[PDB]
């Protein structure tokens, strides 16, 4: 958090000591867009949220740390 910044971006790294486009909740925020159709990948309906309960746990299916390419 402010570490060595000071040109013109300072969210190019999270609070969570990383990359901000690297964070789940950051990407939840709608960033992306792989196939322009307002999703990615799921398989899991909307329900118990990130304890937020809204109802809405997209299972993060072929979209992870790893699960983004292979299987
Ligand atoms: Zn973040």
């Amino acid at each position: 958090g402010s570490t060595a910044m000071a040109t013109t971006m300072e969210q190019e790294i999270c609070a969570h000591s990383m990359t901000f486009e690297e964070c789940p909740k950051c990407s939840a925020l709608q960033y992306r867009n792989g196939f322009y159709l307002l999703k990615y990948d799921e398989e899991w309906y909307p329900e118990e949220l990130l304890t937020d309960g809204e109802d809405d746990v997209f299972d993060p299916d072929l979209d992870m740390e790893v699960v983004f390419e292979t299987q």
